[PDB]
């Protein structure tokens, strides 16, 4: 009869200007209402947010615009002993306090085939892609980036085939950022370069050259934001886990504790 809170972004970190705050309990949190009130946010320079849940674990705060960089964000989950509903109660308390950084937004128009990031306003590189084939195609949509990793096997059990069965593969990627929990991810494509700028090849992923693949895990991090607009696709779900943006502001202040 106790659930444990968790909170992000972790303590001490400077992340981009789309980073959601998130509060994840272990269990089903039956009254919405009793935890966002034992959720206190303080943000300096001041700004509004406001809480909406993904789902019956997760609640996100967040403002309606994207953060000021610079902006310090305390967090008090002061959940101890709070009776969240159907005889459950909050284990413990947590904290976090972070920090905003570099306003790093990079959009991908299927209309040119080009990435291209910003960085405070300022065009620092153009990045030939390929996304999503038509039948496969990369949603359109706000993506907040999460995870990076230097080196990950891409498999085919992803899409529920084994590796070893005749229809099985395994892709060995390099310099590959996350940016939904669908799967999206911007990453290294040797393979279709030349496609890249011209033609849309892959199962949803944005397929970019080695050179900006390993530029873009260097220079972009958690929070950052990668804006998807023309393709074929339809848009990213609000409730994706790196889809918060996609949420018009009256609907996510309005909540739904109830
Ligand atoms: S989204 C995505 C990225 C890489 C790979 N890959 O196999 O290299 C796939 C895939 O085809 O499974 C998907």
């Amino acid at each position: 009869h106790l659930t444990m809170p968790y909170v992000m972004p972790g303590d001490g970190e400077v992340v981009g200007v789309g980073e959601p705050v998130a509060i994840r309990f272990d269990e089903n949190i039956a009254d919405r209402g009793a935890a966002e009130k034992a959720i206190k946010i303080t943000t300096n320079p001041p700004v509004e947010g406001a809480f909406y849940w993904l789902n019956n674990r997760e609640v996100r705060w967040r403002p309606e615009h994207f953060w000021k960089p610079g902006t310090a964000v305390d967090v008090a989950v002061n959940t101890y002993g709070v009776d969240l509903g159907e005889g459950m109660f909050g284990e413990d308390n947590v904290q976090t306090h972070f920090t905003i950084g570099d306003e790093v937004i990079a959009t991908a128009d299927d209309n040119t085939k080009i990435l291209t990031v910003r960085v405070n306003g300022e065009v620092v590189k153009s990045m030939p892609t390929s996304m999503g084939k038509d039948s496969t195609p990369t949603a359109n949509g706000i993506y907040i980036v999460g995870s990076r990793y230097k080196h990950i096997i891409m498999d085919s059990s992803t899409y529920g085939v084994p590796v070893n069965s005749p229809n099985g593969y395994r892709t060995d990627v390099d310099w590959a950022t996350q940016i939904s929990y669908s799967g999206v991810f911007v990453h290294s494509a040797p393979w279709s370069v030349g496609a890249q700028g011209h033609t849309n090849t892959s199962h949803g992923c944005l397929n970019v050259s080695p050179s900006n693949a390993q530029w873009f895990y260097d220079h972009v991090k958690r929070g950052d934001i990668v804006e998807v607009v023309n393709t074929v696709g339809g848009t990213l779900p609000g409730i994706d886990g790196l889809g918060d943006w996609n949420i018009p502001w009256d609907q996510w202040r309005a909540g739904n504790a109830k």
